[PDB]
């Protein structure tokens, strides 16, 4: 090469170097005027990304932006995503009206009433794993010993997946979400699909509790959902149900320990916890791989033209750092109003599990402050290995220690 390498479509996604700040490239996008920006995906395709808060709400509500993953022009951010692409879709990949007919089969499990009613169960699960970790003595891996098991046990009960098989499906879920190549991603999905097919057949003998048992005994027995779809739907809920909250827990611990005055204020006044959870959601925005869209018609946005067949990624981490919405947006402030953040999306696909996630993180933070207020990282912040921007944000390992008490 013998010419400058500046490009008007930088590589996307980018990797975080700090868990709670944007990648520098993302900061550059945040500062570029306009709602949209060109980028180049891993294979060479260019696509649009959305980089401003209001425009992200508007485009997430635009029916000309389809969630159809199996569309040829759907933006793929890694060779692994094309596992979810050439696979039968759960409702996260459907458009209305099909999307609502499938999502409505699951919503009874996620109502505000039901979630509020799970609080004692979540508290029991959180405190049990906390006990086992603390009794095991420092040091510890917060991911394997706490952040992952807690939401796994909860979502497994919700679904009717037996927690006994946790080692299998927890490992399979890891391999699907984080793979760098396509085939290891396909294999993880097919191990999962295979396990899920057996559970249905098992339900097809003795009716079990949980959402999967319910969908087997009703919608499936009425032909209203296909077996492939039920598997896909159960897989989406299982994986989302435990990988997202696990990442929020580990990244929130890292973040709070870098803001000790806010963490101390939080411990001193537990009425701040719900607002702190909202702020952490806005600030950490762990699900950026959760904004892909493909346009089925030309879309004009503020003087820029999205043409039919162009991919669009609504990047909610950047949108949540829009300073015309959140004053001083790169500062963590558990007292701020984080209302209207996009960590959960917006519109018809807005996160089904959002209030379960909020409940989990409130109980988790309270239990950590109750039972191990001296928790600290057993390594410095820049000895941690963060995941790349091609997957759910977080850490695969979080070595922690505490002052032992008896
Ligand atoms: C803990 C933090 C969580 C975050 C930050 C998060 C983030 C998101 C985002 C951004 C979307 C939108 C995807 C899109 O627009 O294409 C989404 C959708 C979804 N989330 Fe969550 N999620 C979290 C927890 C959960 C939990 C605990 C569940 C439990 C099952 C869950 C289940 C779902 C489902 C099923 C959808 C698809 C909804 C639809 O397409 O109608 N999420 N999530
Ligand atoms: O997007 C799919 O189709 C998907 C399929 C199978 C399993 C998980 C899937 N998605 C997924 C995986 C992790 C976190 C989130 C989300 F952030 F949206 F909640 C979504």
């Amino acid at each position: 090469a013998t010419t400058p390498q500046t490009t008007d479509a930088p590589a996307f996604p980018s990797n975080r170097s700090c868990p709670y700040q944007l990648p520098d490239g993302y900061a550059q996008l945040r500062d570029t005027p306009g709602p949209l920006h060109r980028v180049t995906l891993y294979d060479g395709r260019q696509a649009w990304v959305v980089t401003k808060h209001e425009a992200a709400r508007k485009l997430l509500g635009d029916p000309r932006l389809s969630s159809n993953r199996t569309d040829d022009n759907f933006p793929a951010t890694s060779p692994a995503f094309e596992a979810v692409r050439e696979s039968p879709q759960a409702f996260i990949g459907l458009d209305p009206p099909e999307h609502g007919t499938r999502r409505r089969m699951t919503i009874s499990e996620f109502t505000v009433k039901r979630i509020k009613g799970m609080r004692p169960e979540v508290e029991e699960v959180v405190h049990g794993f906390l006990d086992e970790m603390l009794a095991a003595g420092p040091t510890a891996d917060l991911v394997s010993q706490f952040a992952l098991p807690v939401p796994s046990m909860v979502i497994c009960r919700l679904l009717g997946v037996p927690y006994a098989d946790h080692e299998f499906f927890q490992d399979a879920s890891k391999r699907l979400v984080q793979s760098t190549d396509a085939q290891s991603a396909l294999t993880a999905r097919n191990d999962l699909a295979g396990y899920l097919d057996g559970l249905i057949t098992q339900f097809q003998t003795e009716p079990g509790a949980g959402l999967v048992g319910a969908l087997v005994a009703d919608q499936l027995a009425n032909g209203e959902i296909d077996r492939e779809e039920l598997i896909s739907t159960a897989m989406l809920l299982l994986i989302a149900g435990h990988e997202t909250t696990a990442s929020m827990t580990s990244l929130s611990v890292i973040t709070l320990l870098d803001h000790p005055e806010q963490y101390a204020a939080l411990r001193a006044d537990r009425s701040l916890v719900p607002g702190a959870v909202e702020e952490l959601l806005r600030y950490l925005a762990i699900a950026d791989i959760a904004g892909g869209r493909v346009a089925t018609a030309d879309i004009e946005v503020e003087g820029q033209l999205i043409r039919a067949g162009e991919g669009v990624i609504v990047v909610n981490s950047i949108a949540n750092r829009d300073g015309t919405v959140y004053e001083d947006p790169d500062a963590l402030d558990i007292h701020r109003s984080a209302r209207h953040h996009l960590a959960f999306g917006f519109g018809v696909h807005q996160c089904l599990g959002q209030n379960l996630a909020r409940l989990e993180l409130e109980v988790i933070l309270n239990a950590l402050m109750d039972r191990v207020p001296t928790l600290r990282l057993a390594v410095p912040v820049e000895q941690l290995v963060l995941r790349p921007g091609t997957t759910i944000q977080g850490v695969n390992e979080l070595p922690v220690t505490w002052h032992h008490h008896h």
